[PDB]
């Protein structure tokens, strides 16, 4: 419309969310992590199959609505960062062409894994350059693009810096709080944060993503209330939903969920090996990073 290439933060988000949703828990976690960290699509089982589908979908190599491998997106991804990656146009074309040969069949995890596997095995190194899948390569993207949220920087802090960039002091100068001012700066910060946390995107509200954050603080029983508060919220701007949550009977639980996601948004690896403890632990962890926490 046309398709927009993914930056280093967008790619890192895809990888970490797919780890969160597909890694097993307990003793088997490390086995899969070691292989996937090495960009090995192994072992050949349904855990890996659906992990692969997750990443292909998130990187938008596979489109679930068309049930199609989107070959022409590969050169777009390449072109957007070619002066940084130095990937070769010849290889990019070959990767594109290999994807054009791929048969998605039913679109199931295994069908996508089976189709993509030889393409992956042939073009793994190139794919890691194009889709910001190396530490060194991603670092070059961040260095060239200071307007991308960095590792170690929370979305709340990144967004604060862009919302209050004039003469007016940040409302969060002594630390972020939940004071509702309705200021244009606060509304901007909250839109930026809601988009960064994937609460909202170009298609609007994701009720399930806000619910996920309550589940992550062990408040699964609040799901119907979370849904009700969002549903009854008049207004469709990020700030409107934020006000609805903050002024509801969910207030403290929302603060805890949102603060935990602040931490997680600063450290995309947080959950990959660590679970929610309590609000005090979250605050201590945030002090180590570039966040909006009170010192
Ligand atoms: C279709 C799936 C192909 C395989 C993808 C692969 O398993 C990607 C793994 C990611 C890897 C990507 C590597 C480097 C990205 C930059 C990391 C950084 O800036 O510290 C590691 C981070 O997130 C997981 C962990």
């Amino acid at each position: 419309q046309p398709w927009k290439a993914l930056d280093a933060e967008q790619a890192l988000y895809v990888y970490k969310r797919c780890y969160e949703d597909h890694l097993p828990s307990g003793s088997d976690r490390k086995t899969y992590m070691t292989l996937w960290n090495a960009w090995r699509l192994e072992p050949n089982d349904a855990i890996t199959h659906c992990y692969a589908k997750c990443v292909l979908t998130g990187l938008q190599i596979y489109d679930p609505q068309e049930n199609a491998f989107k070959s022409d997106r590969i050169p777009v991804q390449y072109q957007a960062y070619k002066t940084i990656t130095q990937s070769k146009q010849k290889e990019v074309t070959e990767y594109q062409k290999a994807l054009a040969a791929a048969n998605a069949k039913s679109g199931s995890c295994v069908d996508l894994y089976n189709a993509y596997l030889p393409v992956h095995n042939r073009f793994v190194n190139l794919s890691r350059q194009l889709y910001h899948g190396t530490v060194e390569g991603a670092a070059k993207i961040y260095a060239a693009m200071p307007e991308i949220k960095q590792k170690g920087e929370s979305f709340h802090a990144y967004c604060e810096k862009r919302a209050w960039k004039g003469n007016k002091q940040s409302e969060w100068k002594n630390g972020r709080r939940y004071k509702l001012t309705g200021s244009p700066e606060l509304k901007d910060a909250i839109d930026c944060i809601f988009r960064g946390l994937r609460y909202m995107d170009d298609t609007g509200l994701k009720v399930d993503e806000i619910v996920r954050d309550f589940n992550l603080i062990n408040k699964s029983e609040l799901e119907p209330e979370v849904r009700s508060v969002l549903a009854s919220c008049k207004g469709s701007e990020a700030y409107d939903y934020y006000v609805c949550l903050v002024n509801s009977r969910l207030k403290q639980h929302f603060k805890n969920a949102f603060d935990f996601h602040e931490l997680r948004s600063a450290d995309y690896a947080y959950l990959l090996r660590k679970v929610y403890e309590n609000p005090e632990k979250v605050k201590e962890e945030m002090k180590k990073l570039n966040t909006t926490v009170h010192f």
